[PDB]
């Protein structure tokens, strides 16, 4: 610390906004931080866990970027522990895909259309996923754990990567359980983590590609047709995914390139960023053609 404190004084709780096997999150006002607003704070059922906090917030007061969570600071003083972060209004990724598409019937409020997300949205958000990632692949920090639901959303449609938390809870429909101690989201993994238990910046590419995919089927899990077991086993023998039937093929051909057996023959994450981002401020005559 090396790390910004913020007086509990400061901090007002308002309300619950979720609950993890770990962690609360509250939705609270955040006086003399800016330049009054609102922030979701978390608290920390603590257990040791005195240990893995400042370890989280030490990190994440590393990692500042336009898509990546904003951290404000923690709150050491007195328990429990807190962290401020700045409160996403539509909350993660994955709720806030499958509230919008394909039905959707209107359906769009303040920041986004009535019906299913336009192709140029899809494409806007999947660009700032990525853009996030390639921040991530440029300090070699290696997600994990990167999926929809671990991605929040905030006014204006501003899609930023996050690692929760929630997930571990009531998302256990995307994690295979192993040993007793330790959950895998083995839909979202390469097969070189798989088999070989090796995780990399490329096998985040992977992952991004999975994620590429849950965009465009709006938030349907990955495999959802098969169990854990069987998932595994596609994915070892080296099935790959459907596109139908909001992903173009143009689009699809940038999930196949993230999903190469061999992490090498992968492409890198920057690529596939230059990609997406061109598709997503193309004009509308070009996108209508796709
Ligand atoms: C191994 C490792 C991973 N990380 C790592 C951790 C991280 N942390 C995180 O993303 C993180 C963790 C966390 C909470 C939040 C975030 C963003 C948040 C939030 C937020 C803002 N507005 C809202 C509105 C509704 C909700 N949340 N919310 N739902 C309530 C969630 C629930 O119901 N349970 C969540 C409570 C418990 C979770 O606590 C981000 C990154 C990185 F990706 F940004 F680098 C890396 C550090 N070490």
């Amino acid at each position: 610390a090396c790390v910004h404190h913020i007086k509990r004084r400061d901090i007002v709780l308002k309300w619950e906004l979720g609950e993890g096997a770990f962690g609360k999150v509250f939705l609270a006002e955040c006086h003399n931080l800016l330049p009054k607003m609102l922030v979701a704070v978390k608290a920390l059922k603590e257990a040791s866990a005195r240990q893995d906090f400042q370890r989280e917030a030490e990190l994440l007061t590393m990692l500042q970027h336009q898509h990546i969570v904003r951290f404000f600071g923690v709150c050491t003083e007195g328990r429990p522990l807190l962290m401020v972060f700045e409160y996403m209004r539509h909350g993660d990724l994955n709720r806030f895909l499958r509230s919008h598409g394909p039905d959707a019937k209107l359906a769009g409020g303040e920041d986004v259309a009535p019906g299913p997300l336009g192709l140029g949205q899809l494409l806007a958000v999947a660009s700032q996923v990525a853009a996030g990632m390639v921040y991530l692949a440029g300090l070699h920090f290696v997600h994990r754990d990167l999926a929809t639901r671990n991605c929040l959303v905030g006014q204006g449609l501003v899609v930023k990567i996050g690692d929760f938390g929630m997930s571990r809870d009531i998302y256990s429909t995307d994690y295979y359980r192993v040993g007793g101690r330790t959950m895998l989201p083995i839909r979202w993994m390469p097969p070189e983590s798989i088999l070989y238990r090796k995780f990399t910046t490329e096998s985040d590419v992977w992952s991004f590609g999975v994620v590429l995919w849950e965009i465009f089927t709006y938030g349907k899990q990955p495999w959802y047709q098969l169990s854990n077991t069987e998932a595994i086993d596609c994915i070892t023998q080296g099935r790959e995914l459907e596109r139908p039937r909001a992903c173009p093929p143009e689009v699809y051909a940038i999930m196949r390139g993230c999903w190469q057996r061999e992490p090498q023959q992968r492409h890198s994450i920057k690529d596939v960023h230059a990609r997406l981002q061109a598709l997503a401020q193309a004009p509308p005559v070009y996108l209508d053609v796709l």
